[PDB]
DNA sequence: CCGACAGCGCATCAGC
DNA sequence: GCTGATGCGA
DNA sequence: GTCGG
């Protein structure tokens, strides 16, 4: 990976613009265009000398090449400088860091004078359940989770799930499964032999047990197949308590389980390249199933999958260790 | 020139 | 009461 | 904003 020093000024500039498109202008596609440009530039192993040079990279077009030229010659971007100083826009952009507060809620809050966390604290009744929790753990939620804590967190989840019913199968995915040194949250996929695509408390019993042992502390949303909440490792003797963490738990039918583990294990880059290689071989792979694309294009029924490898086999690909799925 | 850029669970809104 | 749409997330 | 039919 190229050192941040190479084009960090440029990548930082593109990422800030991305946030403003997403959070203020509500232009999600522009948001992603910037992110895509920032990503391709972030992996470019050379210090960019001009916009034209950058334009050769996929995802970098005329407008961004133009912005790069301005930043190389001035060390900044007038539009970015201006929006940063804009009280309304910087406040809308900032409020979106609260989990539960999106571009719409952020805009509404700022419209009525609520611009800071302090304002949010004085207006609890104007926040829904999710937002109050995002506010309560604002700092904790932005902190990363060291792998050691992730292992401790896994120990608890795996233990409690098996305690509820030894037949449950639980897999912690995300970058953690790929061996990451830290994580932004914990993503748990859960299944049970009694639950197939064609077979109401399976998920509830697990969440309940996790709350019973005081691991899960709050709930953002909870249905029959998906749970999104907060957890916290138990504090040690006289030791500073651990920060609260975001944890999601999805209940997936057995026959769609491994397609789910693969997908949620990523990385996204790997998922694309795998979805690509998948198509050229006559297959389509999403998070639910792998299906054979017919002669005219009639995707027959989903193929049977009993493991990640099963999927790799259908596309003539040597099973890839989560460790080697960065792309 | 102009459409795609992912699809979907849950919470909550808009409206009958 | 309900259905469908919208906001939000990851 | 960028790509591509
Ligand atoms: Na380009
Ligand atoms: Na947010
Ligand atoms: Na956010
Ligand atoms: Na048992």
């Amino acid at each position: 990976a190229p050192q941040e020093t190479l084009n960090g000024g440029i990548t930082d500039m593109l990422t800030e613009l991305a946030n403003f498109e997403k959070n203020v202008s509500q232009a999600i596609h522009k948001y992603n265009a910037y992110r895509k440009a920032a990503s391709v530039i972030a992996k470019y192993p050379h210090k960019i000398k001009s916009g034209a040079e950058a334009k050769k990279l996929p995802g970098v077009g005329t407008k961004i090449a133009e912005k790069i030229d301005e930043f190389l010659a001035t060390g900044k971007l007038r539009k970015l400088e201006k929006i940063r100083q804009d009280d309304t826009s910087s406040s809308i952009n900032f409020l979106t860091r609260v989990s539960g507060i999106g571009p719409s809620a952020a805009r509404k809050f700022v419209d009525e004078g609520i611009k800071t966390l302090e304002d949010l604290r004085k207006n609890e009744d104007k926040l829904n359940h999710h937002q109050r929790i995002g506010l309560k753990y604002f700092g904790d939620f932005e902190k990363r989770i060291p792998r050691e804590e992730m292992l401790q967190m896994q120990d608890i989840v795996l233990n409690e799930v098996k305690k509820v019913d030894s037949e449950y199968i639980a897999t912690v995915c995300g970058s953690f499964r790929r061996g990451a040194e830290s994580s932004g949250d914990m993503d748990v996929l859960l299944t049970h032999p009694s639950f197939t695509s064609e077979s109401p408390k399976l998920l509830h019993q697990v969440v309940e047990q996790l709350q019973k042992v005081h691991f899960i502390t709050d709930t953002l949303s909870k249905g029959e197949t998906k749970f999104m909440g907060v957890c916290q490792l138990p504090s040690k003797n006289d030791e500073k308590e651990y920060p609260h963490r975001r944890i999601d738990i999805r209940l997936i039918p057995k026959d769609q389980y491994y397609c789910g583990v693969l997908y949620f294990t990523g990385s996204d880059i790997f998922n694309k390249n795998m979805r690509a290689h998948a198509l050229e071989k006559g297959f389509t792979i999403n998070e639910y199933t792998i299906r054979p694309l017919g002669v005219t294009g009639v995707a027959g029924e989903p193929l049977p999958v009993d493991s990640e490898k099963d999927i790799f086999d259908y596309i003539q690909w040597k099973y890839r260790e989560p460790k080697d799925r960065s792309e």
